[PDB]
């Protein structure tokens, strides 16, 4: 709950503005779309202006219309609405304000692997008009399972257009503040709120306050050496936090080293150079792209991506900095709706994944100013992982089960996870992890005699290692608890089994009712946990049928959790019986009665 600013309508006035792009975004990219969408305006002879919908009263809406040819835009990603947007959301349910004379547009991103797709944008752009507002351009649908990149250029080629017309109107962000003379206290150094907030640690943790953590435990869970799969334990005492299995935990990992020393190293600057970004529009609240004033180095290292594949609008903007004329073109054509440009991004691009760096080394006669460099980059986002632990048995420790990141890129150089080659690095003495926790639904049965249902292969193991460590516990404390079992998998059984001990011990005191693991590799057919639900069909259908268990899903949401889902519209449908449809639907309840939990990730 934060203070909301002055009425944006009246914001708008004050310094000329027409249109405000509102963003809804978890991990920046639905914000990163507003602000292109608001510079985007002044090729058009327009000023905008983007906002974060958290921070004002859209009830304010209504009196938007006072401005002149004024026009509202909607960045939404579903997560329903990210935590930022939720104000809005109920209050897209309670008003009844009548917003005749409002126009407005809406842009969703979401990913079509997901039950219910884009969601929050169908909602925004389908309650507006609801209320007396008329749709200026169709609602754009992004899919982040094939592009968003993509289905945000389509649109935006077809919004400006059907804007400029409507309104009869004819068809750097920051600016750089290079620091002389700097107090040295004064100068963040990767910390991600206030200032010094790293060094003198002080509660309540959370996403702009991070509770640094101290890794006392790394360790490598497999046997083989083609892969890495980790377990470290954070140790968050004095911190004051509290966590349930089932929630995650949040760090901001540092880039490597090298990648951003190369970085200035190509580009023939310093990064040590103390500056600020200082917004151009001085009255916006996002004064400026990160923590300043602080160094290049500091922002590479800390606050910048310098590893994921650029967007269209950064390349286009990086342009004119290639002396050579067919490189300089190459940028240009990158951001093209369709042809031979549309085909050079998605393949030599985003298909073989070159970072920053990689791109500056194919075309080496793109050299632009450091400056403008850092006010287009990203910003380096927190990396999620299930929380592997019970607090009911590990209250001032956080466990993280996950896999390193390393491969071959088509770019022809070997890319390395952020979080994860870092968090690797990380190990028992000065390794401190900035962190903090978020609350999630997926939790353990409010009854213990509810039955329970665990299925997740590979990674997707680490938030059932808590709701064991849970259930176990429940009995020692002479609970009676009904039915726990586990669905794992892995490739094979003394290859890469995931807590085989722990598992073990479990099944032996009791714990695991049934452990069923499937070992993929161990013979001609792939054996996954699927095969071992639809095996024990009878028996689960038992539980499910009349025993009101809960069923989990973790891991790969890809393919691992469609195949799953399928396999339990299957169960239902035979012992039913029923005809898969009225089986999606019996499964699709089971999930709104919160019997039915994913925590699936792609
Ligand atoms: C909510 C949620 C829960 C999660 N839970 C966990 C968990 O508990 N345990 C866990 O291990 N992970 C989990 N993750 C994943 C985790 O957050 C990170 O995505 C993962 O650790 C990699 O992050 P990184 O910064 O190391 O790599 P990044 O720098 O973020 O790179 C990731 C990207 O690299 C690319 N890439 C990965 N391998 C290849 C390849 N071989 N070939 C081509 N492309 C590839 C893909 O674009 C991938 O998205 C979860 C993610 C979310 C969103
Ligand atoms: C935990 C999690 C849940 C998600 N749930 C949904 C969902 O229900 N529907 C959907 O369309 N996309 C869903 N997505 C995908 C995002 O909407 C998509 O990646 C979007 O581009 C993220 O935008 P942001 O960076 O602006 O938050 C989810 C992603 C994560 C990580
Ligand atoms: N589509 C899927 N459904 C269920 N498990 C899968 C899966 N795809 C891969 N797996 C298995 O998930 C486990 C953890 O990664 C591995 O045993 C892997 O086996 P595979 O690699 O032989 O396909």
């Amino acid at each position: 709950p934060p203070v909301k600013e002055s009425s944006f309508v009246e914001k708008m006035k004050k310094t000329g503005r027409n249109i405000i792009v509102f963003y809804g975004s978890q991990t920046g990219t639905a914000e990163e779309f507003a602000n292109r969408l608001s510079k985007d305006a002044h090729r058009y002879g327009m000023r905008g202006m983007s906002a974060d919908p958290e921070e004002y009263d859209l009830a304010d809406l209504s009196s938007l219309p006072e401005i002149d040819k004024s026009l509202v835009v909607f960045c939404m990603a579903t997560y329903d609405p990210t935590d930022n947007a939720q104000d809005f959301y109920d209050w897209l349910q309670e008003t009844d304000v009548d917003l005749t004379g409002v126009k407005f547009a809406v842009f969703g991103l979401g990913n079509k692997t997901y039950e219910h797709f884009n969601a929050m944008g169908k909602y925004v752009d389908q309650r507006l008009e609801q209320l007396g507002a008329q749709r200026i351009f169709e609602l754009g649908l992004g899919d982040d399972d094939g592009n968003l990149e993509e289905d945000f250029i389509t649109w935006r080629e077809q919004f400006w257009p059907a804007v400029c017309e409507f309104f009869g109107v004819e068809a750097r962000q920051y600016e750089l503040v290079v620091h002389e003379d700097m107090d040295v206290a004064k100068v963040y150094t990767g910390e991600m709120g206030r200032l010094k907030s790293y060094e003198n640690q002080k509660p309540p943790f959370d996403a702009k306050n991070p509770f640094l953590a101290a890794v006392t435990a790394n360790r490598k869970l497999n046997q083989g050496t083609e892969r890495h799969l980790m377990h470290l334990e954070l140790d968050i005492s004095d911190s004051k936090i509290r966590y349930e299995s089932g929630d995650h935990v949040a760090v901001y990992p540092a880039n490597d080293s090298a990648l951003v020393n190369q970085i200035g190293e190509i580009l023939g600057a310093d990064l040590d150079v103390i500056m600020s970004l200082n917004n151009l529009d001085e009255e916006s609240n996002k004064k400026h792209p990160f923590p300043c004033p602080t160094t290049y180095r500091t922002a590479l290292t800390y606050y910048l991506d310098i590893t994921n594949p650029p967007r269209t609008n950064v390349l286009y903007e990086l342009a004119q900095y290639a002396s050579e004329p067919s490189e300089q073109e190459h940028l240009h054509k990158m951001a093209s709706s369709s042809g031979e440009g549309k085909e050079l991004y998605l393949s030599w691009v985003v298909e073989a994944r070159r970072h920053i760096l990689a791109i500056l080394q194919d075309y080496p006669s793109l050299r632009p100013p450091i400056d403008h460099l850092c006010e287009l980059l990203p910003r380096l986002q927190a990396r999620y992982y299930s929380i592997a632990s019970s607090s009911k048995v590990h209250p001032n420790s956080v466990h993280i089960c996950a896999v390193a990141v390393e491969y071959e890129a088509k770019s022809g150089r070997v890319n390395k996870g952020v979080a994860t080659s870092w968090l690797r690095a990380k190990e028992p003495a000065r390794a401190l992890v900035p962190m903090f926790v978020r609350k999630s639904q997926f939790r353990l049965p409010f009854k213990s005699t509810t039955p329970v249902i665990m299925v997740g292969p590979g990674t997707g193991i680490a938030p059932f290692m808590g709701f064991i460590q849970e259930r176990a516990w429940l009995r020692e404390q002479g609970k009676e608890v009904g039915e726990t079992l586990l669905y794992y998998g892995c490739r094979r059984s003394d290859e890469d089994y995931l807590y085989r001990e722990e598992l073990a011990r479990f099944h032996k005191d009791g714990a695991l009712t049934q452990l069923n693991v499937a070992f993929s590799r161990e013979q001609a057919h792939k054996v996954y946990v699927q095969h071992l639900l639809k095996r024990d069909r009878e028996h689960l259908w038992k539980l499910i049928h009349e025993g009101g268990a809960h069923i989990y899903v973790c891991g790969d949401a890809r393919n691992m959790a469609k195949d799953v889902q399928n396999t339990f519209y299957d169960i239902v449908a035979e012992f039913g019986p029923m005809e898969h449809t009225q089986a999606v639907d019996y499964v699709k309840k089971l999930m709104t009665k919160g019997r039915y939990s994913l925590d699936v990730w792609s």
